[PDB]
């Protein structure tokens, strides 16, 4: 019955008045009480789903999911997130230029969830449809609603992140492909908004971009949480591995989690990897307790789900008992 | 009652359940009046957000042999929108979806699971032989260079909604035309010229040599302005281009210039650029023209002509939400 | 008794017939048929609402991933459809729903998926020749035309011919061994090389013993349907399948042999009823649709109450 409303402020109808067909294109378009919101929302999701009780939350609502590359667990997590809340889907997987695309789609349905592997189309389709966006993709860019259920999946097991407390500091190691890795860019801007430290593990033309450590580091100097020991860079696991809460795994032999790879790492760290995986965790991770990547994917339903009740709802009633 | 003109809807209702509308002439006058005013209805019910959900728990299968954004999304979010239920087809070869097996057979399976099928395909000749087998209803969104009578249907509510007088038959208030791009292989002008025959309307009909309306819909036109009384020899007249063409019609109705269906690009490049519509382009129409496009569109309309309120083609897509609405509800209701 | 077995069945995965046993077939009969009165009348049919499915097809498929898709919607449950390692595909994607519906062409990719989802997956054809609703669709059509196949009377036999491809025919293999659990003698129609495999004839012959209905009648094979479909309650027909050889030449030397007509049925029995699983190749004349000894698409449209029976039974609850 505690859960993070009886630790913050959290107005969930001032808030969702402000949510109210929000579009959702880069994290920064979520702020400090839209996350509490966010958070809170997928735990009510997390226990409603898991004691079997109605979902139906969100009724009568009818979204398109553009998907223009292959997708799986996201394409499938959010028409599941749409169907549980009681809603329908129409989908696309695949002349028109992309203005008059969602000129048109929009005035057929409530909300649209796009991935495009451009970056740029999505700020297009955001000024030419009269609907709310959700940026489930845009290539290379940003990945928010990943973010946001790594969060999530972060706060379940260190709950700290959200206390800005300059002695209780969460160490994460990102590993593999930081310069294309649109899930490390979004969370790394996420994170960094909180007491992180943040060792980047990589070979050298995929190192994490300039930019990013520019945005990691202001945000850490604007709630005094910026140090020397905020963004170490790191060759190998062995190195990069210690004294960190969280390992975050990506796509692309060089970073090859194993069993032997995790024997000199904290008892407490846990491992998260956005998915699908190739050689970069092997098999018998998955029997290791710290392995926790298949809770997080779950959790993707959980707060999708909230997501998509916290924008298009009070238009039922409410996993808000606030 | 549209104002002057009663619908007994019972009796439309009865005449319309399990329709096939596979060709506009499938529909007649009274059941326009029904599909208008029942349209009418859905867009009051949508716009007050009111509850929509008129035709519950019926399963229709969409089958989409070539792309499609416009006419699939608006069936789909007719078919949510009701409270009905849609399984979809999207294999963009009609022999993947067939695969050795005859359409009269696939339609007869196709047939037992669902309540109606929605039905597009390149090919023209195969809807008709889906028609004979299937032993649910079918509804045409297009049969390649023939028709698509959807289309038709949301066009006329469209002009409808600003040239009320279409539906009079009266000898002293004519609608005016002009039909500009493709009309060999636009299905979208062959099923709204049909219609628009029915009443007293002039046809200007804009376009290159080889891409002329067929001569067998000016057969059925002249014989539909002759059956009314409203054929003279300026009912119908041909145009080389947009400054002959657009004078003195209420309604520009331009058409997609098909690159899908052209062995040379320069072909299709010389004839893609001969009719674009600017804001200058309209400059010498009529105060009250409206501007029609079934969309997609690609340089046949400038984008500046968006921000002019004689550019109605986002308003005509949108209505089109209404129609599907109208006829699914019109043809699939019980009891 | 409905509900002992139902809560054997609840959170059941379908992979092979050999998966259903006698009661779970007669609770997953009496149900479709239950689905058939209800759809029949117009009467509201959605006994299972507010469910989540995937359907991935990773080969075409169409008629059966529509009919799984109707059952699920005539249901008034929902589905997500997807369309072309795999155990982490299948931990992941049985996180977000309820059911899996899974049609591969491979062999090895069915047996992971089971082993890697939290939930129940229904086979909808695999790699093995496995296609069990298929198989409890066509018993389903024989049980509606010949109640007793159930009864296991000594007295009451059901006799079956099967017709073209019984080498690669993989419905049949699969509905031979559920038949050979009842009172049923095999008519085997087919030239030599394409003839029913070896080793299929042996675990009907098994069966047949199992339940003391094998005689020396039981299995007879035939060169043609004049001698094939003497005294047969059941005619079931078979794409002769270009599909599986290597030269189109080979092919067109076996695919002419057994074309069904009106006059190779003239004489069979009044009450023999014609199955076929289709596609189909007019390896059955147009002109046996108006036969009403043809019940080929009454066999389609049963795949929906079939399909909905198994649904319900594994998903109530």
């Amino acid at each position: 019955m505690f859960y993070i409303n009886s630790k913050y402020k959290i107005d969930l109808d001032k808030i969702m008045t402000k949510m109210k067909n929000k579009s959702v294109i880069n994290i920064d378009d979520v702020d400090d009480e839209e996350l509490l919101a966010i958070l809170y929302t997928s735990k009510q999701f997390e226990k409603i789903l898991k004691n079997n009780e109605d979902s139906k939350y969100l009724e009568n609502k009818v979204f398109c999911s553009v998907f223009l590359e292959p997708s799986t667990a996201t394409r499938c997590s959010f028409d599941a997130a749409i169907l549980k809340l009681g809603s329908k889907v129409l989908n696309i997987t695949d002349g028109e230029t992309v203005e008059d695309a969602f000129k048109i789609l929009s005035t057929y349905v409530d909300g649209i969830i796009y991935r495009d592997p451009s970056k740029k189309n999505v700020d297009i389709a955001v000024s030419s449809s009269s609907k709310p966006i959700i940026n489930a993709g845009n290539g290379t860019g940003e990945h928010p609603t990943q973010s946001l259920l790594d969060f999530y999946t972060i706060h379940n097991y260190f709950p700290f992140i959200l206390d800005r407390n300059i002695n209780k500091k969460l160490n994460i190691a990102f590993v593999g492909d930081l310069k294309n890795g649109r899930t490390v860019h979004s969370l790394s801007k996420l994170l960094s908004r909180y007491n992180v430290s943040f060792n980047f593990v990589s070979c050298k033309s995929l190192n994490i971009p300039k930019d990013i450590v520019n945005t990691i580091t202001y945000n850490l100097k604007k709630n005094n949480f910026y140090s020397d020991d905020s963004i170490k860079y790191f060759d190998n696991l062995e190195e990069g591995l210690e004294d960190v809460h969280i390992i975050y795994m990506t796509r692309i032999n060089a970073f090859i989690l194993s069993n032997k790879t995790l024997e000199n790492t904290r008892d407490d760290t846990k491992i998260l990897h956005p998915l699908p995986r190739v050689n970069e965790i092997k098999v018998e991770v998955d029997s290791n307790p710290k392995s926790v990547y298949f809770t997080q994917a779950e959790n993707g339903l959980y707060v999708r789900m909230a997501l998509l009740y916290l924008i298009f709802s009070s238009t039922w009633s409410h996993p808000q008992f606030e």
